[PDB]
């Protein structure tokens, strides 16, 4: 009713549950961890793929800027959806991957990552504290896909920056739901956005233990499915070494 | 006499003639000529490391460090040795990889290869302009292997720094044997030590490169033998991703 049309439709298009498919019934190693995390992400990008598909704005982009994107993107987008469940579900307190994968602490501990898993950890908690409502993780959510572009940018520069730009004019609506009062709405504004410039870091954690542990899969008895190869193949090490250029919204 | 001492020892613990084993024979391949490469990287590392054990000083650092210093510094020794070697038999106007493999522009069919290739001739462009002396050149590859640091720093950082500062003394009487003015002299170390800081941006280039080859290694035909695929796994990542510390000259 008070709800914008972009932002319903962007609720509409939102993915259903998706499992990990691990079995449970077994003792945790840090290969079947690791193994159901990457069958977990290449559901997870199958669903980003689909996604992307309904996302208003963005089927307008070059084919290869689309592509570029989400390659870019994927892991930000994981471990945003991963602080919303872990928020929503279990209070913030577990790590809710996927109804099937679900670390508590002590699950955490006993993993072989256990500081990575208090890195993930922080987005939640992050969650709580803000009482970042579903509106404005949706428009949130958004911007991550369009966070990173390449160093010479991309074939539909124009129209990658007209779909950018009418994302954050959401994401202003999105906050002006609740954020009444210009000091408030605007504080928001600042709060949302750091956050998600602060997900730069925490992501890069991610993407080299990831690369790590992709260049010892074989060794590790680590699995990486086919679509989760050929992102990490085609871009981590270029992320990595910062030879793309990262959004931000503050200095 | 003339030539201090610590000079003349670098002179003579300098490897011999390093073949590629190349088959100049059949026509090259971007994947066969990626292939050679690997294999004289390969046969380079054994030299590096023979090397280390007689030049001064190195040995009486902790083992760890020694493996973190040729790890971190494998590639920029072989292309700073490349620069040599092109300087030195073709004028620096191709890139003399070894005496049964030199490539000229012709040899760099794909636009990717030659544009890595254009990077590496900055080096011995250079040596040509400045007109590097063998004398300054072995002081220079020292202080290279001694360029870059792990984030906490070394285990036996007070003898690395003492061996450094060695290192760069004996850089100045080289520039000395030919420099004979004060202020020629500084203008020459500033040259010279300017030339070394410009080398962490030039290698990062060659680093991210070799490391995207090395995990599409399969797909692209390219073989990496088990010492060098040893360094690219343990370190490469971690470099690009700027979790060392590069030591620089000046600010
Ligand atoms: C699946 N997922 C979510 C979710 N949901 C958030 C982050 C990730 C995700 C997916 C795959 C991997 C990883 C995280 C980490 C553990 C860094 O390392 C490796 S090797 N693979
Ligand atoms: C052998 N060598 C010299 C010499 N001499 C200088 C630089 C290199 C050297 C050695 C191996 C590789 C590479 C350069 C590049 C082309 C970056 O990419 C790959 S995939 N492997």
């Amino acid at each position: 009713q008070l709800i914008p049309p972009l932002i319903n439709l962007l609720m509409s298009i939102e993915p259903d549950v998706i499992y990990a498919g691990h079995d449970n019934t077994k003792p945790d190693t840090s290969s079947s961890l690791l193994t159901s995390l990457n069958q977990l992400g290449e559901r997870q990008l199958l669903s980003v793929v689909k996604w992307s598909k309904s996302l208003p704005g963005f089927r307008n982009l070059h084919i290869d800027d689309q592509i570029t994107l989400i390659q870019y993107s994927w892991m930000s987008l994981m471990v945003f959806g991963l602080g919303w469940r872990s928020y929503k579900h279990v209070s913030g307190q577990m790590l809710y991957f996927a109804p099937d994968l679900i670390l508590n602490e002590q699950r955490m501990k006993e993993s072989s990552f256990y500081s990575l898993c208090l890195t993930m950890w922080q987005i939640p908690q992050e969650f709580v504290k803000l009482q970042v409502s579903q509106e404005e993780f949706l428009c949130m959510k958004v911007l991550l896909l369009l966070n990173t572009i390449p160093l010479e940018g991309l074939r539909s520069q124009t129209q990658f920056e007209e779909m950018r730009s009418s994302y954050i004019r959401e994401l202003i609506k999105a906050i002006g739901l609740r954020q009444k009062g210009v000091v408030s709405s605007s504080q928001r504004f600042y709060q949302l956005t750091k956050l998600l410039d602060n997900l730069h870091d925490l992501v890069k954690q991610l993407h080299l233990y990831c690369l790590n542990t992709f260049i010892q899969s074989r060794a590790l008895s680590v699995e990486f499915p086919e679509m989760m190869s050929e992102v990490i193949a085609a871009q981590l090490p270029k992320i990595l070494a910062g030879m793309v250029k990262p959004l931000l919204f503050h200095k």
